[PDB]
């Protein structure tokens, strides 16, 4: 009547045969999962990654944060914690809190509270919460080679499921990507305390996430499924619409915490789950997730994208050019880059970007036959791959250029899109040049190719 939790999201526990190779496991699962947005995977009982860390040499500074429904949150950025005191702090606060143990405290109970908490004015706890990628200064739960170590730890150094490895696996096309991306190649770790919580998001460029806990209290979900994504942002805009004025850069983004029952009310399917450490939880392409977690825990991250995914990857950067958003990095340049590596490309994912090619190519055709039409001429060939990313975004959309744009004598240095060559300046279309990657002639046989290494 006060909380009504979600109905759960799907369970694996997939078999040593079935856990050997992740991404066929994820594809085996997704005509299920991607339903409900979030599942959880419970790895073989023996499957068990040594974790080992000094929490006296482990420093960071977590952020604070206020818990309040509706209520705007950056979704990147007092005090330094070592790991320890980090914990110490953490598990006070919920000894206190509900003057018991920690253990004894009911998963059940600290969800309902949590959502009484957010929910009342009155109340006005803050918690921190640690969020930081995998450096020098803090690095992965799961082994990586650098030390001598030991075979407990040889043994997880190669394994698809230990998450330094999914993304530069040939079957992340992330892993192709040489724009560094640092935020979307390497793992995030999550030190987490009673509370602290994870708002309403979904991943850049709509990519997969693998959430592991190495060890800790449960971290609590709620997902919801991709399909439903435009449904829950028309609830939440209603509700909370200072969270959807657009952004100057990446680093303004702005969540919210927001009831799960909410979303409920207004036929927004959400399914909800604990995992518990050992577990993981994967995250479908653009499926909307948030959560708390029920005490101490560590937990590590990486997003991933496969090739049930390039379609998505291509809708996501159309979404965000519509919507004004930045991009991480350039779609096309990703595709490009892999065409350009075609012989070395696993021969399914050389098959689906040849797909994927295609449409940009045809799309590509149209737009300079459009442009060409209004009366621009001139054109020059430019390495765009070449220049920072924000010397080659669209004036109007924001969108990073790769493939071809406009410019102008007029405006050194300023670009536009091929959907955008009205918002460059004043001066008559003859007075522009179209800066191209490539020409359509370049592009066939770099397409050809693809389809010569998949047969
Ligand atoms: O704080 C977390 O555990 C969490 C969970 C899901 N997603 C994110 C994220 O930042 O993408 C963080
Ligand atoms: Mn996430
Ligand atoms: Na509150
Ligand atoms: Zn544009
Ligand atoms: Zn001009």
């Amino acid at each position: 009547s006060m909380f009504l939790p979600p109905p759960e999201c799907p369970v694996f526990e997939p078999s040593w045969e079935e856990f050997a190779d992740p991404f066929a496991f994820i594809h085996k699962i997704r005509p299920i999962a991607e339903q409900t947005g979030i599942c959880k995977v419970r790895p073989p009982p023996d499957w068990q990654p040594p974790f080992a860390c000094d929490v006296d040499k482990l420093h960071f500074t977590p952020r604070i944060q206020r818990l309040n429904e509706l209520e705007a949150q950056t979704r990147v950025k007092a005090r330094d914690y070592t790991l320890r005191t980090f914990g110490e702090m953490a598990d006070a606060f919920k000894s206190d809190y509900f003057n018991m143990p920690v253990h004894m405290v009911p998963t059940e109970l600290v969800e309902k509270e949590f959502w009484r908490l957010v929910s009342t004015i009155e109340e006005d706890v803050t918690v921190e919460y640690g969020a930081d990628i995998a450096s020098k200064e803090f690095g992965s739960g799961f082994p990586v080679r650098d030390i001598k170590l030991s075979p407990e730890e040889e043994e997880y150094l190669d394994s698809g499921w230990n998450l330094n490895n999914m993304p530069v696996m040939e079957q992340s096309v992330l892993a192709h990507i040489t724009a560094d991306i640092c935020g979307m190649k390497l793992p995030w770790l999550y030190v987490g305390m009673c509370f602290s919580s994870f708002c309403w998001h979904i991943e850049d460029h709509w990519s997969y996430s693998i959430n592991y806990l190495h060890w800790g209290e449960p971290k609590t979900w709620y997902g919801v499924p991709g399909y439903a994504a435009e449904q829950l942002e028309n609830v939440m805009k209603k509700l909370a619409p200072e969270l959807f004025v657009s952004q100057p850069d990446l680093l303004h983004q702005l969540v919210t915490i927001m009831n799960p029952n909410t979303l409920m009310t207004h036929e927004v399917p959400v399914y909800r789950t604990n995992q518990c450490a050992g577990e993981f939880v994967i995250t479908f392409p653009r499926a909307y997730h948030s959560g708390f977690n029920q005490g101490f825990n560590f937990a590590e991250a990486v997003n991933f994208c496969t090739v049930d995914w390039l379609p998505l990857g291509r809708q996501c950067v159309e979404h965000y050019r519509l919507l004004h958003r930045y991009c991480v990095f350039s779609h096309d340049e990703m595709i490009c880059k892999m065409a350009s590596k075609a012989d070395v490309l696993d021969v399914v994912v050389a098959s689906t970007v040849q797909k994927d090619m295609a449409i940009m190519i045809e799309d590509e055709k149209a737009l300079r036959e459009t442009v060409r039409k209004l009366g621009v001429i001139d054109s020059e060939r430019m390495d765009f791959e070449l220049l920072p990313d924000d010397e080659r975004q669209c004036v109007k959309c924001k969108t990073t250029c790769f493939m071809s744009a406009i410019s102008c004598s007029c405006k050194p240095g300023l670009l536009v899109c091929l959907h955008h060559v009205k918002e460059l300046c004043s001066c008559p279309p003859y007075k522009y040049k179209l800066r191209y990657r490539y020409t359509l002639d370049d592009l066939y046989p770099m397409m050809n190719a693809l389809k010569l290494r998949a047969e």
